[PDB]
């Protein structure tokens, strides 16, 4: 009783990876051992299987093994995602978390920090590349209500830009090795020095200041998030302690960014291929809510007063999920992850883009179809898990406020004497890429 094994070594190189797993499940079926790097790894390809191991057990294949490369991030150690389960993950998730959920509603500055970059871009009537723009669009948004609130675009940018600088640093064969060949004896690597030099600006830019929200702190939450856990800490009624509070900032504060900015951006190249999703969402956003060209609802309650956008970004978050194959989950108990025994300890690797592709689910699982209302079945692009996301709702939220003024405001078109982008980059890391386009940006209604 055990899934079957993959006869290769590396499957970890070749591309398309999260294709390549679902290509084995045409003999297999769902769930199949596979050696992604030197060591069996046990994948699941399908919504069912997917959830089983997720939701239905829950308590088994919840944590997540400490590879050589997750310590190297660990500092004192503990916090969200790359650190494993324990009791005190648990309250820890529940705090960052809360933060995300927080008298000072984040609703209202999101509508209008876009609105800033609207103008900014309504300016242009240019080729602006669309991945900075966006991927600067909710940086400023995430560092103003999470970290001293600066907004400031001297304070921004310099964190924006140890964002991207702090992933082609944890995503690269030099760091990854380490952990398939940890006997490495780590001979000295160009890799891990670019890495653990840029990881400290990570550290530092966090130290710097959660020392002002220190002593800048009144009786409840300040104007950011960082008032709220940095305080939330040091009077827990019974462990928790007041390091958790440096890295549940930096998931968020310089975690924010890059994730949902490549949902934007691939929405983005999947309209430029479809003129008819776009237009038909211009009419269907102001002949629906607002009769206005500004200003007018655009928000939550309302948010089902726009069908074919809950409906856009359901396809964008299922055809090409920011993060993919997600993060390695570990099992503590054996358990059956469905079909056969799963020896505990095991790293399952759930393949959300795959089971986005079920046809036995989802028809025409590889054409952009924005059409699902009525009802077509639920797509897991933020995983189901004890982890699910831990910022699910300001994710969905900004992929609301983003793309109903971007659309109201900018006709959306392609670059001159350009082709148009899209298909997916073979060097697919911890989150999905994009190539470069250069959208250009206007509407005069
Ligand atoms: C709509 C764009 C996004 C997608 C598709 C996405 C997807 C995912 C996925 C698949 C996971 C791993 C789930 C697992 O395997 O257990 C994850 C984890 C996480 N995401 Fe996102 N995410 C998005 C946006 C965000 C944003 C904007 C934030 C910041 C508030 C965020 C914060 C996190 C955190 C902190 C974790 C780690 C949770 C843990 O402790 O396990 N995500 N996300
Ligand atoms: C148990 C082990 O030997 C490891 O922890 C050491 C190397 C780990 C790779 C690292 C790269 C990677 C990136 C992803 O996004 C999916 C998960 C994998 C394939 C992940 C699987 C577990 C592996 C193989
Ligand atoms: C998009 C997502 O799923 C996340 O935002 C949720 C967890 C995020 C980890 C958090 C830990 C970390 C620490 C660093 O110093 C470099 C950046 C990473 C690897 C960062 C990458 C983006 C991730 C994976």
């Amino acid at each position: 009783h055990l899934p079957p094994l993959v006869p290769g070594f590396l499957h970890l190189l070749q591309p398309n990876l999260p294709i390549h797993l679902l290509s084995l499940t045409q003999k297999l079926g769902p769930v199949y051992r596979l050696r992604l790097g030197l060591q069996e790894v046990v994948v699941l390809n399908s919504k069912r299987t997917i959830e089983e191991a997720m939701i239905r057990k829950w308590v088994d294949f919840a944590g997540r093994p400490q590879i050589p490369s997750y310590k190297l991030v660990s500092q004192r150690c503990q916090d969200i995602s790359l650190g494993d389960y324990s009791l005190l993950w648990k309250a820890h998730k529940k705090l960052t978390r809360s933060a995300l959920l927080l008298r000072s509603s984040m609703e209202p500055w999101v509508d209008q920090l876009t609105q800033e970059f609207c103008e900014r871009m309504r300016v242009q009537a240019g080729a602006p590349v669309t991945i900075q723009k966006e991927f600067s669009l909710l940086t400023c948004s995430i560092i103003c209500y999470l970290t001293f609130g600066n907004k400031e675009d001297t304070l921004v940018h310099a964190f924006h830009d140890c964002v991207q600088d702090l992933m082609k640093t944890w995503d690269h064969w030099s760091i990854q090795i380490l952990d398939m060949v940890p006997f490495l004896r780590f001979f000295p690597n160009p890799g891990l020095w670019r890495l653990k030099q840029a990881i400290e600006n990570r550290d530092h830019m966090v130290e710097k200041q959660l020392r002002r929200h220190k002593e800048s702190m009144v009786a409840g939450q300040w104007r950011d998030m960082t008032d709220y856990m940095l305080q939330g800490v040091g009077r827990q009624r019974v462990q928790l302690l007041e390091g958790h509070v440096h890295m549940s900032v930096v998931d968020l504060f310089i975690g924010g960014t890059e994730t949902t900015a490549s949902t934007l951006s691939w929405a983005v190249a999947f309209l430029l291929h479809h003129p008819e999703i776009q237009r038909r969402l211009q009419e269907e956003l102001d002949r629906e809510l607002g009769p206005g060209a500004s200003c007018s609802r655009v928000t939550y309650k309302d948010r089902a007063r726009l069908p074919l956008l809950n409906a856009t970004i359901a396809e964008v978050l299922r055809l090409r999920p920011v993060v993919p194959l997600a993060l390695p989950h570990r099992t503590t108990r054996p358990s059956s992850i469905f079909g056969y025994d799963i020896p505990e300890g095991m790293v399952v690797i759930p393949n959300l883009q795959g089971a986005h592709l079920d046809e036995t689910v989802w028809e025409q699982p590889h054409e952009f179809r924005p059409d699902r209302f009525l009802a077509n079945p639920s797509a897991l692009a933020f995983g189901c898990g004890a982890r699910v996301c831990l910022g699910e709702s300001l994710a969905r939220l900004e992929l609301f406020v983003v793309l109903a003024r971007l659309l109201q405001a900018f006709t959306l078109l392609p670059p001159p004497v350009g082709a148009l982008p899209s298909l997916q980059p073979d060097p697919y890391c911890g989150v999905n890429l994009k190539v470069q386009p250069f959208q250009v940006r206007l509407q005069p209604r």
